[PDB]
């Protein structure tokens, strides 16, 4: 017999479409059955229901597309800390990240750097809770791209994360993957599709910050773009590009990368192309807020004033990209568990959003992040998903309702309770795995 | 700020070493047990200071312990294949679980003697996690062709991942086994594990209990190799811990200077004198051989099951023996973090012949010892010991099989720290969310 | 609060263009604020000025675009030196060198071989001084190219300088660098653009001596030098080639090389080719007159090197004449006899004085491609990298010859060398405490 | 594991720069640290800088005196490899120096033959009148501690 549960919401919103008011829905084992006004339940489930909820507001569980598994040790500031740090540490501060991520109503992330397919094997056997989570492992950078650890010598760095020399101790299983020529990066994307990769990482342009490589730089060559993109659709993945001037921009472009990271330098001419391709826009503002609040605190003048005019530019690009029609998704570029509610608030704040589109983009619109690997999910619509999430106050009035995790008093993900009253912190029914 | 005074009025008080109490009362004042005695005789100063108060039936030690391996194995290879192919992202998450519930359990310090309790240590250090205090070994020290071998991958394999030799990319002497042949690699097996911040060393001194491709009855290491294995671990003072089945393997142990034994499947008389004289800590891990007894031979060819019944009688013999001859006993499952651990003590009591009050005492006043000089003031409800506290709803000493039920433990402290009780969370009192 | 320095010239050489009589200079930080005639110094400058100072004659500092910071043993004579020589013995000694290239007038130094990168960071974080530092890293080279070390054994050379087998060591940070092919290639540019090298260096024909390989042949393929090439342009570096023979030279060029070496075999067809795409011609002409002022070698191998020396003088003369973008390299060490190449720009060139400081000055930075900033001329809006002279160098070029000429040296603004100037520069503190 | 260990870094990465097996190229056996376990690996440590030019020969002999990794108190290397390392410097005319800051650290490094003794820490009464028997020089490093 199946499980049915019904779900009465004062305000129901659907992730793409007007909100109802006092509407239903209802889970049949892990899918939405049925999404419309209260008296219009169909009378089977109204007999059948195993049990009924009563909630002000109703939404589909929240997704964020940037978020990187690196469980680091807090001992090095810089990249140094992926190499040094020992995966099962890690591994044990991502399961506390996990949790908390689901506790705010976080039913789906991509990882795009890091150990998200190791964990994910945790998550899917029981052991551990958290969100779907759709890892691309490693990032793939070139040598002296923005991957590479820079303070480190070469043959540290890419005896570590490169795919020549196999060799015990998890080759080819990092959070970081150097590959120069097409030969390697053939090799670099199918190391990650074997741990289970969902998505490919490419680093495209140069980090933010200008002291190693350069923002405003290409990363890759055409040539091994091309490939690399070719390798992910062969698998039916999409490779995602971290990029931020334009030489990067329209490089991942025209390789056929179909979601791009941060887009700093995006005008008229990229969001046009990006229209026209079916291309996602993740602009992941967090991170650029952060350094601001920082007011260049132990930068040089010289170094701080370009930090800004980046900033700008980005904000620009942002902002242009809503008001000419490109498809967005939000993402944070944090860790699981990390400060990801603050991106909605600046996709309204910053991007011009209005809170009900700032919810498309972290609901309906977030799955088109993994391309041919998402289910129907993100909506509440008969046949999708049962992510869903209960909330206390309408965040169409305020959104930054989901920064007090509180506020978020159910959580469903494949209609299964993980947080509720009377829940305990392992979900409905959890049980010690270990006994 | 001021020192946080926490008062527990206990019905029934058992201290771990002594006679229960009855009424008494525990003052805790931050880290460690600030007064131990009966409710009336509370110093008047505390009465004063005291943040909170609470009211139990029953209150006890945090349980130890002395034979967990923080594995978080990946389902999918049934042997040590297993270890060596599980990615440790994935060990490390599963073990937060199993941490988490150990401490749910009342388990408040956990010995691990193969595996990533050093790397997971340092996620509970920082907050990140909960768990028990955990007192790591590091990587399970064994020969070539020793208990911790996979025998079912060739050697270039094993070897590439475990041995002390070809230092290269990888986490490099970082696993739950490490192979060493010699006196040379033998020293730096140990200095690989104190590296990681090993608080015990373990070795594989005989073969494995199922005995297919190493023997139990045949002992493992040169006594050259235990020595130098000893003197390392004693050099930064550690002691060593030994796998041990047959009576060579028991006796070369002793002889190096082991100061703890695992299993110890066939100590007689002439070990329970041994182990007495040299102040030498018996973990008989009965668990393992209860859970191979409760299958009956299933997968097993007739000869070998014969085999596992004999061994499972010599090792009840020899575990009732040293509780009979007063050798000192702590209580190890040989389980993962979370496992089935408060069944050792209704082993201890229905096969072991211990009083439910011994059995108490072997899984906290004992315990530590099995960590030698590492371990601080703890395992007992005493002035100037750690705050490792539990609290039960109901008298073990009437039932054992109370600990395992534990909804029946409703308080826990952990270095005066409450992790859980009425209206705590999951992660302990005044839990923040780390990664903001 | 900016900090404003005047400066009094009796002579100001701009280097691009004509000098000016009663002339003065004036510095706000970091860069140059005002050229022109002393009568004409905007008077907010001559309110809030820090200090003034009145010189015979002002110029530009002084670039040297050939320079190899090896600072090896004196134990081998030929290239094993570099793999044999530890880097802390190298560093050391380019101290000395840089510390020497400073108080001779040289602002700036292009670093074609060796640490270059790696010393420059000892420069920046203030614990040495010397000029700015725009270096290839290692040298591309083919195996069995200029950069090989043919009288190793080639699993040595490659062990230690090949783009393969990483491994501790610092590996991928040497003065030389083999790889063989497209993929390879790839990795060479990366590993040396890691390093902080802001130009890249190739070896596309032999070495002057023609003993292992031979000057007249080209090195590496087409194909991989259109990659490095294309593998520069993407993090705005040039290529700059190591060039003897014409096959050599024509290969370079056609991959989209912008600075040219040696370039001995250059004729017409070569100068025309330089001048419509913009590429540099570097002409080395020391290190010529140093083997031709010996005179060891076998009757017929000595002939060869005056064919050699003959070809490269035509070549360099013809360059000049037929108006190619020129640019004065030594090809020596940090602090060795960089003035002479000045001397052989006129003497053996052809060059006025005038347009012989114009090649170490204002078309200098061209040897850099986009890394170069404003600089290398005495002009509002440039950096203030600023020599003062105690005598006319159009009037005798072999005054760069004497440090003690250079009077005062001024590098971003800061003074380094000048009268009651400490040997570590103005304000100079001891870094270790 | 000693004070010469950089126990943030893994362990390869550590011995594969420092360590005196596998040689290789990129300047091997030449750097500030060297870690080397065993009778066998110390006399190719001491070797090692002989062959750079070393007029002394260092060994970390007790724990680091921040109590973070390894411990002060603690002594490091065993009497055996003292004792050969102190036997190797002695053939080429050299003596050894040693860090030290326990007791147990202080009498190792004296009982092997080390004659020069450094931080030296928790030296008492008993230290003293070895050092005076000996001829062991104290280098006190003050400024470290100040």
């Amino acid at each position: 017999e199946a499980k049915v549960t019904i779900i009465y919401a004062g305000l129901l919103i659907p992730g793409d479409g007007e909100p109802l008011r006092n509407a239903a829905l209802v889970i049949s084992d892990k899918i939405i059955a049925f999404v419309g006004s209260e008296a219009d339940i169909p009378k089977k489930y109204l007999r059948s229901t195993q049990s009924t909820h009563r909630v002000p507001v109703l939404m589909p569980g929240l997704w964020d597309c940037h978020m990187h598994f690196g469980g680091d040790d807090d001992y090095y500031n810089d990249y140094t800390s992926g190499l040094a740090t020992h995966p099962a540490s890690s591994g044990a501060r991502l399961a506390r990240g996990c949790w908390e991520a689901l506790q705010n109503g976080y039913t789906s992330y991509r990882d795009l750097a890091g150990y998200g397919c190791e964990v994910a094997k945790a998550i899917n056997d029981g052991t551990i809770v958290g969100p779907n989570v759709y890892s691309s492992g490693a990032a793939l950078s070139q040598t002296a791209g923005h991957g590479d650890i820079f303070a480190l010598p070469a043959g540290e760095v890419l005896g570590s994360y490169g795919v020549m020399n196999p060799r015990p101790g998890y080759w080819g299983a990092g959070p970081l993957c150097i590959a120069d020529g097409v030969e390697e990066v053939r090799r670099a994307v199918r190391l990650q599709i074997r741990r289970g990769a969902k998505v490919i990482k490419v680093m495209a342009s140069g980090g933010v910050m200008s002291r190693d490589d350069n923002p405003n730089f290409a990363q890759f060559s055409p040539e091994e773009l091309k490939v690399i993109v070719e390798e992910a659709a062969r698998q039916n993945r999409i490779v995602s590009a971290h990029v931020h001037g334009k030489a990067g921009i329209m490089a991942a472009i025209k390789a056929g990368c179909k979601s791009l990271e941060h887009v700093s330098y995006a005008d008229e001419e990229v969001w046009e192309l990006m229209k026209e391709k079916g291309i996602l826009y993740v602009a992941t503002r967090s991170v650029i807020e952060i350094f601001l609040a920082s007011n260049g605190e132990g930068l040089v003048k010289e170094s701080w004033a370009k930090l800004q005019a980046l900033a700008d530019s980005h904000l620009k690009a942002y902002q242009g990209a809503i008001k000419a029609g490109v498809t967005i998704a939000l993402g944070t570029d944090t860790a699981p568990g990390g400060p990801t509610a603050l991106e909605l608030q600046f996709a309204v704040e910053r991007g011009g959003m209005t809170p009900l589109e700032a919810i498309k983009a972290a609901t309906a619109n977030a799955p088109l992040s993994v391309g041919p690997q998402a289910p129907l999910t993100g909506q509440l619509r008969e046949g999708y998903e049962a992510d869903v999430i209960a909330l206390e106050e309408n965040p169409l009035e305020d959104i930054k309702v989901f920064q007090e995790p509180k506020a978020v008093t159910h959580v469903w993900k494949g209609g299964k309770l993980f947080k509720g009253p009377g829940i305990g912190p392992w979900g409905e029914d959890a049980r010690n795995p270990f006994l």
